[PDB]
């Protein structure tokens, strides 16, 4: 449920393009209001996505205040994340990141993903653009209630979605983080021969090794998010 009346929302500024607006709920809480795009996706699927997210509680997954149903265009009322999407934040702050901070960002995403994996929730669109940056550079996974660059071989050829296909996307997300927001890469068939993604300068041999483990051809050969989490934590300690 969590239905919010339109009169309770104050629209301040468009911050993303459906559209994302910086706003206020009850003239108190700073919120990110996501208004539906009239063309893409139905009103019903947009609300169902929010209903799924409101029942998934983890410190590394974005939270919602509620939904605005009354009039078109309908909107989702999210908590406001101070530094916006991860993809943009990595590019704007490029050259100012230490390798330890970039690994910490990957650990944050992996934590949220391990929770979703255990809850049997498949993201389907895991990328740096679908992750948010809050205070103290904390990363939260967004749009988890629902390309080829982030798609695994079984996804771009047979549409076989699983937590192991999300693991492949996480490997590409890891590349985006360590390359500081670089755009990855008929991208399918290029990956079929053996073309991965070049090793980023800030990523160590041990970090790139984990990325390759996410990029195994067979989904059963890729490690689960629960295993990846402890593998990433081992590198940070040593
Ligand atoms: C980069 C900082 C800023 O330019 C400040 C206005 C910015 C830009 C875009 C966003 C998007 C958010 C945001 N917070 N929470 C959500 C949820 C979103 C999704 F679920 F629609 S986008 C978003 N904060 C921002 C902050």
């Amino acid at each position: 449920g969590s239905v919010i009346d339109p009169s309770e929302l104050t629209f301040v500024q468009e911050i993303g393009s459906g559209l994302v607006h910086l706003g206020y709920w009850l003239n108190k809480d700073k919120v990110a209001i996501k208004t539906i795009r009239e063309g893409a996706m139905s009103e019903e699927d947009f609300i169902e996505e929010a209903e799924v997210m409101m029942k998934l509680s983890h410190p590394k997954l974005v939270q919602l205040y509620g939904v605005c149903l009354e009039q078109a265009p309908i909107c989702l009322v999210f908590e406001f994340m101070e530094h916006g999407c991860l993809s943009d934040y990595l590019r704007t702050q490029r050259g100012l990141f230490a390798a330890e901070t970039l690994l910490g960002m990957c650990l944050d995403v992996c934590e949220g993903m391990a929770y979703l994996e255990e809850a049997c929730v498949i993201h389907r669109d895991l990328a740096a653009r679908n992750c948010l940056v809050g205070e103290n550079q904390v990363i939260k996974v967004s749009d988890f209630g629902m390309p080829v660059k982030w798609a695994s071989p079984e996804v771009f050829s047979f549409s076989r979605y699983s937590s192991k296909s999300d693991v492949w996307s996480f490997g590409v997300l890891m590349w985006e983080v360590f390359s500081e927001g670089k755009i990855p890469y008929e991208v399918v068939e290029d990956i079929s021969t053996g073309f991965r993604l070049y090793k980023p300068r800030l990523a160590s041999t041990h970090v790139y090794q984990i990325m390759n483990h996410c990029w195994k051809e067979r989904p059963e050969d890729r490690p689960a998010f629960s295993r990846l989490l402890r593998q990433l934590a081992e590198i940070a300690e040593s």
